[PDB]
C-alpha cells in the first residue's frame, strides 16, 4: 500500500513504557507507514505547559532508540500549522478545540495515553517501601 | 558479511539512556548482528544483586520497544553457561573472573556503561529544585 506520512509530537520527558505504546500506535496506525516525531523546545515547553527535567538534546537522544520512530524534528514548533503539514507531506497528525482544523481536514488520528506506568508513577513504587510508621 | 549473533543481559529496570547505548552498542558490533537481550528474573536479581522496581514483565515490555533489540529471552538464566551459548547458537557475549571462560572462548566483547543518565539520575535533579534552606 502507498507510505503513510505520521506526526506526532510531546515532550518525551523522562521517556516511560506509555510513550513507547503511544509512538508504537502511531506508527501503526497503516501498514506502511513514516512515524515522525516533533520534540517540544525546553522554553516553549516550560512557558506553555510545565516543568520539563531533560534538556531538548537529553529528550531526543532518547527517542531515537524507539524502533516506531522513523524521523525526528528537534525542536518541533509548539503549535502545528497546515504549512508545517505541507512542507513535511505530513498525511495525518497522531494525537490523544484547538485540534479542530486537523480533523476536518481529514488529518486527525486519536492514539490513547496509558495510565501507570510513567517514570514518576515507579518512583512513587519506590517510595511505599518506606512506611509512614 | 556473515550474521553474527550477540547476547546481552541484565536488569533493565527503568530502562535508560544507559542501558539504551549499551544495547546499541552490543547491536553494532558487527556489521551484520541479531542482538539478543536477557532479562533476569526477579527473584534471582532479588536475592543475588538488589532491589527492582520493576516486575519481569514491564522490564520486557520495555525493552521490546528498543529498535537495537531483535530477540528477547525473559528469563534467562542468572549465570550464562556454555550449553546457553550452544542453544542459542551465540557468538559473543556482550557486558561490560566469572566470565573468564567466556573470554577464553573468544566470545567476549566490552561495552561501556555511561554515567550519569539514570532514571534515578533524573529524580536526583528534579529534588535540586527544592534549596535545603
Amino acid at each position: 500500500s502507498k507510505n503513510v506520512v505520521i506526526y506526532a509530537d510531546g515532550v518525551y520527558d523522562m521517556l516511560h513504557l506509555g510513550h513507547m505504546k503511544q509512538l508504537e500506535q502511531a506508527k501503526k496506525l497503516f501498514e506502511n507507514t513514516t512515524l515522525i516525531v516533533g520534540v517540544t523546545s525546553d522554553n516553549e515547553t516550560k512557558l506553555f505547559k510545565g516543568q520539563v527535567v531533560q534538556t531538548l538534546e537529553e529528550r531526543t537522544e532518547t527517542l531515537k532508540h524507539i524502533r516506531w520512530v522513523d524521523e525526528i524534528i528537534s525542536p518541533c514548533p509548539w503549535v502545528v500549522t497546515p504549512e508545517f503539514l505541507e512542507k513535511y507531506k505530513i498525511d495525518y497528525v497522531a494525537h490523544d478545540d484547538i485540534y479542530a482544523w486537523l480533523k476536518r481536514a481529514g488529518k486527525f488520528k486519536a492514539t490513547q495515553r496509558t495510565e501507570g506506568v510513567s517514570t514518576t508513577d515507579l518512583i512513587v513504587r519506590i517510595l511505599k517501601n518506606y512506611e509512614d510508621y
